[PDB]
Order: structure tokens, then sequence, then C-alpha cells
């Protein structure tokens, strides 16, 4: 199984403890089919060159293995459920694929499509097609466009479809039709793996209020925080509370909402700020006077929590979560330039994945942040990831914890 | 001296001749100053990871050297020019660096900036600081805005300030100030350097009229061949051909201009089409509809030759300079999807430097082009070159031939 032995199901309760199973993503051929007049629906800063992004991404998957941590591929537990599903699953699984397309299928194309799918020979194969889009090419058939149905070139982001939130999971309404397709595997393998089966959920694509887990932080048992950004609404935290005090097992206690700038290319709180060991903050300088907090009481604020002002600074606000002095580092370190912020702030500079409590991994570009984590005393095992980067997300945004061990507080 | 013992001026009467000696640039300190807000502004489609575009680079020259080509630096040839040069010239270079400086200098900042340059204890440190832009951390003073004069970022590009033309030079009037900067060292070093200073010119800055070296081509001793792009303008060449009729040791007959796309990220002629072998072409499918062409007679059509419409298309155009029947290879090769020449022509997939005839060295990412190159019977030498090629240039763009062995007809 793509799982290990000891993995026994989403345990996710900080953003620090020891990363046991993490799921990622190694961009396919979804990634050739970037345009140059696509960028910005894509979402995509530039064209990746694809051979030297699964290059990176293989070191990055290499670096995690080399900690010990269980790294899951999603085409292969995709392929894995599908392979022990029920009929119905396996055949419902394409049908939603179907409705789901974009561009929007003509019965015509739907019935070609469906067969190509159907005559797939290994699970796997199509799993890997319907992450990648198909081409007139590959159905052989006359059209006047090339692609019948579009990739989903963000696949490769597994930190955004969906986020393990203590022992359930979130499965996101997404901003962009682009990534909302990504949501049919995440709702796919947890409907139907044995090892997933049971998780409960809090959120799901139905609910249609924009939310994606780049915006969602697992601070300790008591809180979450999340952002409110250019991809996740404050009325979506708001629901989100309302369905976490719906759920008499979900232990969590305060939400805290985090507004950050509205920009389509740092587009979650987790370009702006993040939690990288017991008492320390990596954020972006350029955020200071957008940061504006809310607190949500999931114990004594009714069945619907509303979202309330707290108007503590930053640093006050991060003191109210872990009751420790935080150390909060810049992006690019003391001194550094506006030019220097920018540019490693450009290159989602706090957007490190913790493997354990100050040990953290992320692009080798962003050299003066690194050297700033390095003299805060983190560890930093970076990889190189300039292509990877080009797609607007470093190692925490190819991430998605599925479980961790518990944190010495 | 940069220049090696045989070189003995500019000889370029050719696009293929065997290279002897040809100018290029490692991009120095002035691309640590792109911004994300200035990408538009200063021409490039990305950022680049500065460290691994230098490694890039040099990756570049050294396949340069093993084909036994004479490699000049330009900051290396600006100052050894410079060590050469009387102190007016020296004082001139930077009088006329801060005259033509962007931002345009306040006078108390001309004073402390002259100072700074005066200051420099080598000649090598103020040609680089020149190049590189200049911080108010660097002059230690403070200032309401971070640059006080600007990078020329797109220096690595040495292919557009100037183009050699038979034993003459162009030196440009560049599209954008951001670039028109990089002439002061075009004309320092022609003007002073003893190898230099007796090639004669044929186009200088002060003309006005927009042209760049990318969009010129020398394809035989009797034909030039210059772009109508988005950097140059049809009646720039018509200037330069009544200034080539006026040269009476020039001996050049005739300019084909041939129009194409004016897109701003395929700037020049050779980002369209370029000439790698006696009878071998390489051109973007994209510009068919668009391709047009104009003759001006440089022997009997009088002091001022006009343009006059050639309506034969690419291939009879084309055999109507070289005499014979041209080899047509289109970008990606035969059978190419669309989105295969959309990407690969972006990433300028024309853009190769000829070595040597049917001998080309390019950028390894564009792979479906190397293929057809390769399978047309040209020879390619890849190196690996992402960073470098997120501002909108491939080899031929980081280059100037400025010594060509003959061609054998």
């Amino acid at each position: 199984s793509v799982f290990d032995s000891k993995f026994k199901g989403i345990h996710v309760y900080s953003e620090i403890g020891e990363l046991e199973s993490v799921l990622v993503h190694e961009p396919g051929r979804e990634i050739d089919y970037i345009t140059p007049a696509r960028l910005d629906e894509l979402l995509f800063s530039a064209i990746l060159e694809s051979h030297d992004a699964r290059k990176e991404h293989k070191q990055f998957v290499a670096e995690l293995k080399a900690n010990d941590i269980n790294v899951v591929e999603l085409i292969d537990l995709v392929a894995e459920t599908y392979d022990l599903a029920s009929q119905e699953a396996k055949d419902k699984l394409i049908e939603e694929f179907l409705e789901d397309s974009e561009p929007v299928l003509s019965e015509e194309h739907k019935v070609v499509v469906r067969n190509f799918l159907k005559a797939k020979k290994t699970s796997r194969e199509l799993v890997e097609i319907m992450m990648a889009g198909i081409t007139k090419y590959d159905l052989g058939i006359e059209a006047d466009h090339e692609l019948i149905v579009d990739p989903m070139p963000n696949l490769y982001f597994t930190r955004d479809p969906f986020a393990s939130v203590g022992n359930g999971v979130t499965i996101h309404y997404m901003r962009y039709k682009v990534r909302q397709r990504e949501t049919l595997f995440s709702r796919f393998v947890f409907s139907n793996h044995p090892k997933l089966i049971n998780t409960p959920w809090y959120y799901d694509p139905s609910l249609k209020l924009s939310i994606e887990g780049g915006d969602v932080f697992i601070y300790n048992n008591d809180t979450l925080v999340v952002g409110v950004s250019e991809r996740t609404d404050l009325q979506t935290v708001t629901l989100l509370a309302k369905n976490i005090v719906a759920n008499k097992e979900c232990e969590f206690k305060r939400i805290v909402a985090i507004n950050v700038p509205k920009w389509t290319n740092l587009m979650h709180l987790d370009t702006w700020l993040t939690m990288l060991d017991k008492d320390k903050f990596l954020y972006s300088p350029i955020a200071n006077d957008v940061f504006k907090f809310w607190d949500y009481d999931l114990v004594n604020g009714g069945a619907e929590p509303q979202p309330v002002e707290n108007g503590l600074p930053l640093e006050g606000l991060l003191q109210s979560i872990i009751n420790k002095k935080p150390v909060l580092i810049p992006i690019a370190g003391e001194g550094a330039s506006q030019m220097e912020i920018e540019r490693e702030t450009h290159f989602d500079g706090t957007n490190y994945l913790a493997i354990r409590p100050g040990v953290v991994i992320g692009y080798s570009r962003n050299e003066k942040t690194n050297a700033a984590l390095e003299a805060a005393g983190i560890k930093v095992l970076p990889f190189h990831g300039n292509q990877l980067s080009l797609g607007m997300g470093n190692a925490r945004c190819m991430s998605m914890p599925l479980s961790r061990k518990d944190v010495k507080w």
C-alpha cells in the first residue's frame, strides 16, 4: 500500500510535529499543456521546464524520505483506491470527471472521452490521464481545439484541495475552476480508501463558499488559524466554525482568522506567515499594515460563532495562541533591502514545510531567508526548486501532512 | 588582451562562418535588482535566480571556448579599453553615464554619484558598478528610493546594443531607455580600443530612429536582412540604407527588410527566423501570415534607396538571396501540436547561434526543436539555460560575433 503500516488515519494537530505521512504529487503531463496565453487563467507566473521540474520534485521527495517520512504520491493513492473500490464507485468517478470537465463537454465528446477512459489498461494510466487533460490527438478525433479536457496543472500543489484538520479533513470549494476540479480526487480517496474512509469531513465542495488549504493552519490542539486571502473568504471561515461546532467529536476550541494582502500571486496565508517551531514564525513585512485578526469561539460562542475583531499587534496575537513569547523572523532577514524582501517574498519565501519542530524544507533560491532561519536556530534542508517555484508555491504548498507525531509543548 | 592574437578587426560577412571572436556578458549584479513590479518595464518575463543564471552562462561560454572561439566578456573589454584611454575619454565616460542615468539625477545626486565612481579603485569595479546600478546603500545616503541609478539588466543580451556588419558596425538607438543606456559601452569601446577604433559606423544612437541587433542579419557579402519588429522600424532600415550608400568602403548591395509579428516578448526578427547553415533556416509558423518583405537597392537605387515591396513567399524570397532552394525547419518539428509550437517559440526556439555552418548552440529546453534541427542535419550543442531564458532571449541574443571565417558557399 502507499501507506506504511503505522498509518492509522489522519492525525494532524500542529504545523510542526515530526512528520509521519505526507501527500505530494510530482507534476505529470498536465504542466506540458500550459501555454503562454493561458498563464493567468492556469495560475502560473511563467511556463515550467517540465523535465527539470520533475527532477526538482524528486529531490524534494528524496529529502522527505531521507527523514523517514512516508511520502504518498497522489496518483498512486487514487489508483490504489480505484483498484479496491466498488464498481459503482469506479463508475461514478468517471461520470463525475466528465460532468465537471472544463471546457464543458458536448454529448458526443462525453461518449468519446468515456470510452477512451474505460479502455485505459491500468488504473494508474486512467488516473494519469484524468489529471493530465486530454487532447484531440489522444482521442484520435478531429476537433477545432486541441484540448478536449483541460489539464489540472496545479495538482502538484497538494496543500490546497483538502486540508488535514486534527483527525478530520476539510475538502474545499476552491476559488477557480481550474483547481476546483482537483477536489474530485480528494472526495474519491476519502470516500473509498479503507484507511481514510472513516475520516470525518468539516467542509465539502458542495458548500460553495471559497476556501483553500494554503490558508489553513493547525497551530495546536486548541487553535486553528485560517487566512482571509485572495482564495479564502471570512464568510467561509464562519461556515467552517459552524461545521466544527456541529461536530461533537471535533475538539478544536478557537479559530483565528488572519487577513492578508489579496495578491493573485501570493494567494494564501502561507505565502505571508507560517509557524515553523514551537515559538518561531516567519512572515513578510510587506503585509505589516494589512494583517488584521478575528477570533471565533468554538466553545462558548453558540452554534454559529461569529468573527470577533482582535486588535492586538501580530506579536501579541501570536502570543495569545501559544502563551510563550513569539519570535518573528522577517523574510530576507534583518537589514534586508525592500528589493530583497520583495524578491524573496515573491518566491514564496515564507512557505516552508516544517518536518519536525525547527527543521524545515524549502527552495534553495531564497538564500537570505534561509540564512535568517538558520540564524534564528531553525535547521534548513534546502532543495533546488526553481522550475517548481514558477507555479507560485514552495514546499508547504507542495505537501499535505496526513499524520504528525504529538508535539511536546 | 581580451582579444586573441589573430583578431584584426570586425569581420562578420555571414551568420554561419566559423566563429573566431564573440562578445558576451555574464549577468552581473544588475539582475539582482529586478523586482516583481518592474518586470514589464525592465523587459523580463519573470525574475531570474541569479546564481543559477550565472552558472548557466558560464556553461554557454565553456561550450564556446571548447570550439576554439575567442570569447570576450564585455566588462573586461570595457575595463581594458578604459585603462588604455585618454584621461579625456575616461572622464567623458563618467559624465555621459550621469547624463543618461535613469532615473534622471538631481544635481546633488549627480555629484555624490560622480564622487563614488571616481573613488572606485580599479577600472573593472568602475565598469561593474556602472552596469549594476547604484543604490542609496552603495552611496551611504538617505533617499526616498533605493535605486539612485537603475541597473541595465539586459546587458547579458549583447546581440542588441550594436551589430557587426561586414567590417563596420551599427551602434543602435534602442527602443526602450532601460536598454538605450547599454550603448554607452558600445560607443566607448569602438571609439577608444586600438583594435576597434578604425571600424566605420553605419548607425549611431544620436539618429533617434529605433533599431536593435536581434533584427540584424548578415546573410552574405551582398545581402543584409533586417527585421521590422517590435524594436526596429521600417523607416530606420531606410536610414540605414542611406548611411550604407554614403559609406564608400561598404560593399553590401542589398537589404531585405522582413516584417514580423510585433510581440513584446518575441521582439526581434531572430525570435521568428534565423539562418543556421548555408541553405537551412529555422522559423516559427506562428509568423506565417505576418511575414512581408521589402528590398533596398544599395547599388542602383540612388543616395536614398526606398523600400520596394517583394511579394514572393518566404521560400522564394530566401531563394532570391542564397540563389538555391532553402530548407525551412519549423519550430518543434513537423507534426508538432500548436501548444508545442507556442511553447517552444515562446522560449526563443528560433534563436540559435551558429558557430560554423550547420553547428549551433541553444538552450536544452526546446527539445522538439533540437530534435528537428538534428533530423535536418544540424548538429546541436545544447546547454542548460532555463534561468537565462526568462529574459526572453536564447544563445543568439546572448552573443555578438566580432569575427567569422569566410564561408565557402
